[PDB]
């Protein structure tokens, strides 16, 4: 009728009887029969699908404003309660994400994230040494790096990495996203307002968060203890003196609430997602010698043995930069992207689609475009490389997503993928135990999130 065209849904159930092994490939069999803008229901409500470059660009770019709704996540609703930027809606999201560019990009205190990141990897460089070139799984590793990388935005200091409290909470974290992505949360993700009355991994992912949460709760109480409203240290400090002057506003959002969980909202968007891109591209390099070769060599000519690599360096390295977007696109690690709804009733290509309907925009269907992508299955740097060997972006690369809900980190994002990929290969080269041939680059769990499958690495300190 009004809502773009789909398969026919079953009462309770929706069209799930009808779907997967991988929702990616359903989708996918779904855009082939009813093209690039379909509506599935997955239970009682109906979603709908933007597969492919254009579509997505239409949706979120050109009716922009329609398109800037956030869909709930029913896991981690009951901590979430839509605060924090990442989960807001409306007035509230609009002030929580002025109030964060506003903030982020401007480091109150004197120190840049920049040089935080660079910090972050001389300690990475030195802790790597200290390995031997041992085995190693990265896995930890990279959790902590882009974990502290918050750290120091949000308290103003990081970690040690065999801090045993810090990873004790840092293990607490990271199992909430195995626990997020299980199939005992999709489930949950549909059945919730009955499951919720028994027991599951939502108990467990309540309890983890809720246990961040009280130290969150309890570095405010020592920042606000500790204040100069002079010199604020870092996005608490920045924030807590907001709470004070809107302090005569009851309509203002800037109150306590908002604010662990917004602290919290920052290291849930901030750190698995970077860290798995790092894992994934380290992945890539023991599969492509030949690659991680050349950018060594860049590393080498522009950089040199001695000094840390820094941001302007990056501009003037387009093949490593290549291998950096190659590694996104491929690496693929949203596939469906971040759930959107509709924030009005919506006319889209002749459909309607009425207010807060959920919205999927799949950014692989871009990563994968054969428009902008000549191999799209293959690890190809040349992608993203002009024939005088400068470096080329297309509309296909959309990895942070597009418009008004685009990444609000992605230069920090970056900046973290830049700087340790290339301060690391300047200082290691590296060894598996299973030879380039036999790397299988296939996801183990493709779910919200595309798993890298798990490996062992050497970093072999460097002349
Ligand atoms: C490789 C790393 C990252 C990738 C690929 C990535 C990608 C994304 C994507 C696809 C979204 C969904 C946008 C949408 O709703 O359409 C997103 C949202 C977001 N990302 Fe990132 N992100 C990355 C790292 C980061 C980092 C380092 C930060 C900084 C803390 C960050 C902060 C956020 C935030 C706050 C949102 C929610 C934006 C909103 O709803 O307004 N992300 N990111
Ligand atoms: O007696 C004082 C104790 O406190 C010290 O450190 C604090 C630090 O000062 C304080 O900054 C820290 O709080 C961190 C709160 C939020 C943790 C956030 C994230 C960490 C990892 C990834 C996501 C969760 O917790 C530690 C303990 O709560 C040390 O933890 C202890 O060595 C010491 O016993
Ligand atoms: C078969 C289940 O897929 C869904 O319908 C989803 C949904 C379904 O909710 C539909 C709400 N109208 N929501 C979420 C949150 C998803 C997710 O795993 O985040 C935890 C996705 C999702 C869940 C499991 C596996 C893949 C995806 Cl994409
Ligand atoms: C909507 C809130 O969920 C997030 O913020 C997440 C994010 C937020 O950070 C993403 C990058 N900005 N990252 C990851 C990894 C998620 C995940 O489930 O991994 C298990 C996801 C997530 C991504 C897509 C769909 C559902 C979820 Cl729970």
């Amino acid at each position: 009728g009004k809502l773009p065209p789909g398969p026919s849904p079953l009462p309770v159930l929706g069209n799930l009887l009808q779907m997967d092994k991988g929702l990616l490939r359903s989708f996918l069999r779904l855009r082939e029969k009813y093209g690039d803008v379909f509506t599935v229901y997955l239970g009682s409500r109906p979603v709908v699908v933007l597969c492919g470059t254009d579509a997505i660009r239409e949706a979120l770019v050109d009716q922009a404003e329609a398109f800037s709704g956030r869909g709930k996540i029913a896991v981690v609703d009951p901590i979430f309660q839509g605060y924090g930027v990442i989960f807001a809606n409306g007035e509230r999201w609009r002030a929580l994400r002025r109030f964060s560019l506003a903030t982020m990009r401007d480091f109150m205190g004197k120190r840049s994230v920049e040089e935080r990141i660079q910090e972050e990897a001389r300690c990475l460089v030195e802790e790597l040494r200290k390995s031997k070139g041992a085995l190693l799984d990265n896995t930890l590793l990279f959790h902590s790096i882009t974990s502290n990388i918050i750290c120091s935005i949000v308290f103003g200091k990081r970690f040690d990495y065999k801090d045993p409290v810090f990873l004790r909470l840092l293990d607490l974290f990271f199992q909430s996203f195995s626990l997020i992505s299980s199939f005992s949360s999709q489930v949950f993700e549909l059945f919730s307002g009955f499951l919720k009355y028994f027991p599951g991994t939502h108990r467990q992912i309540y309890r983890n968060l809720q246990e961040i949460n009280t130290f969150i709760g309890q570095s405010v109480e020592k920042h606000r203890a500790t204040l100069d409203p002079s010199n604020p240290r870092d996005f608490i400090d920045v924030y807590l003196l907001r709470m004070e002057k809107d302090k005569s506003d009851p309509s203002s959002e800037f109150h306590h609430q908002n604010l662990i969980l917004t602290v919290l909202s920052l290291f849930f968007a901030g750190t698995e997602t970077t860290s798995t891109t790092l894992r994934y591209g380290f992945l890539l390099m023991l599969k492509y010698p030949h690659v991680t070769e050349r950018v060594q060599k860049e590393i080498e000519q522009v950089i040199g043995s001695h000094r840390p690599p820094a941001l302007d360096d990056r501009a003037k390295m387009p093949y490593t930069d290549a291998v950096i977007h190659e590694i996104q696109r491929l690496g693929d690690l949203i596939p469906f992207g971040v759930p959107h709804t509709v924030t009005k009733d919506t006319q889209f290509r002749g459909y309607v689609i009425p207010k807060n309907t959920e919205v999927f925009p799949v950014l692989s269907s871009a990563l994968h475009d054969p428009r902008y992508f000549e191999t799209p299955n293959t690890f190809n740097p040349g992608h993203f490389l002009d024939a005088n060997g400068a470096l080329k972006r297309n509309e296909g690369f959309m990895p942070f997503s597009l418009g008004k809900r685009i990444c609000l980190g992605e230069g920090i994002a970056r900046t973290e993928l830049f700087l340790f990929f290339t301060t690391i290969l300047q200082n290691f080269s590296i060894a598996s135990p299973v030879p380039p041939e036999d790397i299988d680059l296939t996801p183990r769990e493709s779910g919200v999130g595309n798993v890298p499958p798990s490996y062992q690495i050497r970093f072999l300190a460097r002349h």
